[PDB]
């Protein structure tokens, strides 16, 4: 289910773990083959709530604070999206909101699927990403744009850029549903 992505400018949130993996991502209890309602509410469960019913939030995460509500753009570290094929992970993520992860690396498999589900996914050196999160923590705005006709990513007066094969992203661009 694709979603189209040009041009995109909303709140960027850092999660400085690496190799977050699938089960952090959406844990193996909420992988209805159907579900009616969306994934969004499991998404980061086991970093997200300190209870088991959803209702308690870890405030030591950081989509859970203020300065970060509706997060449209994640910020992590290398090798996003670890493990076997999940397709669940990028829809907790794209239901959650999530337009577009910048990280220095993404596990091979869930790369393919968020793309394929239009979830963008920015790979910047991680010099570029350390440089990001720590201005990011620190700034009082927390949005950052995107712009995937450019293939660039604009914070405060910094400009990065980033590749992705062709047809991914005239896919993006159109929202077309072919990958």
């Amino acid at each position: 289910a694709m979603q189209k992505f040009i041009i995109h400018k909303g709140i960027a949130c850092p999660l400085e773990y690496a190799n977050i993996d699938t089960d952090q991502i959406i844990p193996k209890q909420f992988l209805l083959a159907v579900s009616k309602q969306g994934f969004g509410k499991h998404l980061f469960h086991d970093l997200r709530y300190l209870d088991d019913k959803e209702s308690v939030l870890n405030m030591d995460f950081n989509l859970n604070k203020k300065e970060y509500q509706n997060s449209s753009i994640l910020v992590s570290f290398e090798n996003f999206g670890s493990g076997s094929s999940r397709e669940h992970a990028p829809w907790a993520l794209v239901d959650y909101g999530i337009r577009a992860i910048i990280a220095p690396s993404f596990a091979d498999i869930f790369k393919n699927n968020a793309l394929g589900n239009g979830l963008l996914t920015i790979e910047l050196a991680k010099d570029e990403v350390l440089e990001i999160v720590d201005e990011l923590k620190k700034s009082q705005d927390k949005n950052i744009e995107i712009s995937l006709l450019e293939k660039r990513v604009f914070f405060k007066d910094k400009i990065f850029s980033f590749d992705l094969d062709d047809f991914h992203r005239i896919c993006l661009l159109e929202g077309l549903d072919n990958i």
